């Protein structure tokens, strides 16, 4: 951050936010450029995925930077420029965790942009290490999600929605649906379920339907199926909350 020796000083640590704040427009206008379009090809499916690795690098070196209640660095990212990018992150998860959900055929991209989130939100965390009651960082933490709030909000509740999926598969009744163990339960065997569950609102029925994929037996693996969203939405919840 400060080369106190040197006669002109560069702050690496303020040019890492730059290059995030790039990365972070770039990322939002190929989302921006996809929304449109029903489907993602190989070649845009690859794009994301190279960009949301680099974006992961320079999250975690930036919580480098951070961790070890480093006071000046923490508060050099507090008035960075940082809050932008983090704000834009939120947009671009909250609408791509209910636009690749839907599809069976962009898994790897979802698990590879809920890590994005995870490690934005590891990033968060090691900001507000070694707080102090009415900072000034939490100050700009809250101002970013009260910006943020459309975006937090939808993300919490898929989160919340994914969270409520075990309970309704640990429910007695869909134990008694399925009896035996192969769990390869039927699309409206899980929706009847899903209505007895009395848990969920109709627009999560759906939600959960277009989210949840079948075979041609019209059977569906609720161990995979739950796998796949739960454990992601508890480990980015657990650290959110």
């Amino acid at each position: 951050r400060t080369q106190t020796g040197n006669n002109t000083t560069v702050n690496i640590i303020i040019s890492t936010v730059d290059y995030l704040l790039r990365v972070q427009e770039s990322i939002s206008d190929f989302y921006w450029y996809y929304s449109g379009k029903d489907v993602i090809d190989e070649q845009g499916q690859r794009n994301f995925s190279k960009a949301i690795q680099v974006a992961k690098q320079v999250f975690n070196t930036l919580t480098e930077y951070i961790q070890g209640p480093c006071t000046g660095n923490q508060q050099s990212l507090a008035h960075s420029r940082l809050w932008d990018a983090v704000v834009g992150f939120l947009h671009v998860f909250a609408h791509m965790q209910m636009k690749l959900s839907q599809d069976s055929s962009q898994i790897e991209l979802l698990k590879e942009l809920m890590d994005l989130q995870k490690d934005m939100v590891v990033m968060l965390l090691s900001m507000l290490e070694g707080n102090v009651v009415n900072g000034t960082i939490g100050k700009q933490m809250v101002d970013m999600l009260v910006e943020s709030s459309n975006n937090v909000e939808m993300i919490l509740k898929f989160f919340d929605m994914f969270l409520k999926l075990k309970d309704l598969t640990s429910s007695d009744t869909f134990k008694e649906y399925d009896p035996d163990g192969k769990g390869v339960i039927s699309k409206r065997d899980f929706h009847k379920a899903m209505e007895s569950h009395k848990h969920y609102t109709q627009s999560e029925t759906e939600f959960l339907l277009s989210c949840a994929e079948t075979d041609e037996n019209e059977t569906l693996d609720y161990e995979e199926f739950v796998k796949r969203f739960h454990e992601p939405a508890k480990d980015i919840g657990f650290n959110v909350a």
